[PDB]
């Protein structure tokens, strides 16, 4: 039911669930110790449940982003590796994966965003940001636009907004500073400003958003798009001849995407840590663990400095790699959440026109910090209450 | 409203707009680039509105208080006055023109509390506190009291609770220490401890605010009173022969007052900024530039040092801006409205005898410190639940102790 | 009223209360002051309600924590025993004695934890938990029990949970950091992990309460409880033959029992301040003084000469002894919130429910919101509690 003499391994329905088996087999193949990889559903929600009363699987494969729940939950074993194998990865990757200083997780995969540009329309894509009126004018004119993606959402309108200084809070020493929201800065103000020009200067449509938008790519009827590795399949779809690429570097500085590692974090109530310790090292995280965990389900960039190098012969993986590394690692607390919402409504409210650049900006950073306290006293009321019954 | 090529300015309509109008022909005169000032109805309520859309006036005149409402609002624009020019101002203005470094607009005019005296009747004012008791009684034989002020009124009592050493909140480098109130102490604990001595030792009431006051002091039934430029109007006319000085030390220590400093900010969102920094810089701030800003409706005394003199003649003005350099620049962060109404509080319940000193103040951190992020938290609850089994309930009210 | 130039003291009823009535004869003797100890009702429910106007005793005696809850609403006299005072009692009863870096009330007793255990079933005591297991087993075949004790409550328990490195708020320099809480660390974890692999390996039961642990220990069915100098009376009644003992260390590391100190403080309203430290230090602190008082109802064990004479009696010396090796219990106001969540934790993880770190760090972060909650809760109130007040005297008044 729950444990013991063997692994029980989770990863969400739609990863190289199979992939993984595979190679959970190669290891029972030579340890003699079965490993079972299960998917149900609302699989990232299941998890607290039965980690609170200590069952479940062994060990949690999820987007790094989710862990600072359950490694603050409590439900996540520090993990210690060795050095001269930490040194197998890559350096941020292992960021990815910190709490209090406490290493978590296994670091499997990369997610991030990278320019998606047609190769029938454009050479040769922008080198930077500043000369995108110049290219659409150009487009225009065929009938078509220069660029096109979601801003409806911070996750897309955030690597512009970034770039040049914004950040979100302060990673420090394996250590998040949430008394610093990095929203509020001549980085993410001059940021934010060239934005809403090009939305006011009309090289782009307010209420575009990640529907309307991605079809318009392919069509070809907008030039560029800004999106991440879960897309290319649709693409793939429209025959659309395209190609991926850095992004474009803003005021001279590269763009600051968020980064989404795929983890393994192991169950503090699993009692096989060792053998998943050793599965994860010896066995998925060689090359050939994830020359079967891609080949059911691409992974885009990997965390293998081994096994990055020949699956970077994709030029669109290469891409996503070196994006990931002048990009800017997703927070993983609870003050994350929160803030979100304060950035969606700050862009949605600059892009509209109902504020202005500095106004929207401090309206997140202030609040954000003071609606966390709303969050976080809430999650007292409902932790008080529930008990007191 | 714009655009571009000319400025826009608001100032309450009390203030002598006549005079900065005034600069506005003669400021047109020399650039051509013209100015229509403006006295809208709630304009600091206004503004706001209008500013955090990209709009409002160019610039704005208002005190220094609120324009931390704005900064933290990113709505005014951070100037960078060329380069000694500050030098050219009181250095502690500069002090109520600052925000987490962001030197945040333009101080004018310096209002502040003073003591003022019935000349006619007691000829030369006590420069201390300790003998108003003497006093009392002195003059009581005569059936006037000695000194009378609005007890109501924190911020008109506490120019003395501070004295000995209480203060709002730690300022130190367009900062103050949030956290770090100073009503607990020793220096504010002994200072209430004497007003609250003098009801009960009847030498003045409880129930003694503005109104009762100024009746009492225009009639010549006080000798002496504590108020602002704002009550200069009314002893005029109440034909009084009064005296405007610096306040009544208590303990050894000067009296710390609250000064309010009329500053004047750049939207942040305006197009020609560039002007306000020739306006402001290179005419508004001069000595006939001010002199008719002034000589509409007095402007209290001024941030300026070279018109300050010209108005330091006046001793009334002179005491309105020695007061100031004996008090606190007031903060103009938002938990100063939690901090204000929590010792509102504290000096009443003191002053009634339904406490003591030592009870209240310290009471007082728990007005200040937590009213503060319910303020704060209250109003960004609605911001984010207004704009965009089953659960426990609601507030809001959560729950009680056990 | 208010007193006035008279003492007017205010013990609990079950403190020694006639022997501290008889310290207030020698003092008047040879200083001519009229003293009055009364024992009023629920006095810390009362005595911050007179206190607020300007009334009640000059001197009122009690366990610190309720003295925070004072001392914090600035209800008390700042005192100072000189340094060759100072060195006069022990040190570590000055570090609860200790708003704010300043010294607020006079300690006379310690009231902590104990193992208090049969002798006739177990002559040697066990200086460790790490055996307590192995030792049930010896003593299930002779048809009796181990251990016993309450862990339907943390103020028993947390002794164990606090052996590793279990804190409550970081105690520093004279203040506790209110934000440096310490339940989560793996040291506490340790402590209770042990704990709950107890009560799960039924050498425990689970619903052991109060009444179910000393009774099965008064009655003479289990080898050893946890309680207290309060608990005395009755077994010493049933006739059990018993000792007390320094409790069990974990690791090595010495059990951390929570400290509580009956102590005297002084009415920062209290008219006849200088009175009280000349009786006090002078004539009650004196041997013969606590002596008296303790001749009317014990008070268990402070005063680090006159501790002697009582800890002659082995079961007040392990008293010490384990105080002394323990926490002292915290002043301040998260502190009661803190006892919810830490009961939270415990109380589930007894019971497979929630495990374990699980319960104890959810606990950390109900603390930290069960905290910044109470306050801002308590705020609100006494905001709409002097707005109302005030408007009722508003409307009451004004209207004709
Ligand atoms: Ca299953
Ligand atoms: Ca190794
Ligand atoms: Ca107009
Ligand atoms: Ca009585
Ligand atoms: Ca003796
Ligand atoms: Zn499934
Ligand atoms: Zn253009
Ligand atoms: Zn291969
Ligand atoms: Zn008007
Ligand atoms: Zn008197
Ligand atoms: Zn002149
Ligand atoms: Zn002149
Ligand atoms: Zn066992």
């Amino acid at each position: 039911k729950i444990e013991e003499g063997k692994l029980v391994i989770w990863i969400n329905g739609d990863k190289g669930y199979n992939g993984l088996a595979e190679v959970g087999k190669k290891f029972e193949k030579d340890t003699g110790i079965k490993v079972t990889v299960e998917h149900p559903d609302k699989l990232e929600e299941k998890f607290p449940q039965v980690a609170a009363t200590g069952d479940g699987p062994d060990i949690i494969f999820w987007a790094h982003d989710r862990f600072g729940g359950y490694a603050q939950s409590g439900l996540l074993a520090e993990i210690t590796p060795d050095k001269a194998f930490q040194d197998k990865l890559y350096p941020f990757t292992w960021d990815a994966v910190r709490y209090n200083g406490k290493l978590i997780a296994y670091p499997i995969a990369v997610e991030a965003l990278s320019l998606i540009y047609n190769k029938d329309l454009l050479p040769n894509p922008p080198k930077t940001w500043e000369e995108i009126p110049a290219l659409d004018k150009e487009l225009k004119a065929k009938g078509k636009s220069a660029l096109m993606f979601n801003l409806q959402e911070p996750y897309f309108t955030w690597p512009l907004i970034a770039a040049d200084g914004g950040y979100a809070f302060k990673y420090e020493n394996g250590k998040y500073d949430i008394k610093d929201v990095g929203v509020d800065n001549a980085g993410a103000k001059a940021g934010l400003t060239f934005l809403v020009d090009l939305i006011k200067n009309k090289h782009m449509n307010a209420d575009t958003d990640y529907s309307i938008a991605e079809a318009a790519f392919n069509k070809g009827e907008t030039a560029m798009t800004i999106n991440g590795p879960w897309a290319w399949s649709n693409i793939d779809t429209s025959k659309v001849n395209y190609g991926v690429t850095v992004l474009p570097t803003f005021k001279g500085q590269p763009s600051k995407p968020f980064v989404g590692v795929l983890s393994a974090g192991i169950n503090a109530a699993s009692p096989n840590k060792e053998l998943a310790k050793e599965f994860l090292e010896n066995y998925l995280l060689t090359d050939e663990g994830l020359e079967a965990v891609n080949k059911d389900k691409p992974l885009g960039a990997v965390a293998l400095k081994s096994y990055e190098e020949e699956l970077a012969k994709d030029p669109r993986i290469a891409a996503t790699m070196e994006n990931a590394q002048k990009g800017e690692i997703m927070p993983n607390i609870p003050q994350m959440s929160a803030f979100w919402y304060a950035v969606r409504t700050a862009v949605i409210n600059a892009a509209s026109g109902r504020q202005t650049v500095d106004a929207a900006l401090a309206a997140a950073q202030t609040n954000a910090a003071a609606m966390a306290t709303l969050e976080k006293l809430m999650k007292a009321f409902e932790s008080l209450k529930s008990f007191q019954q």
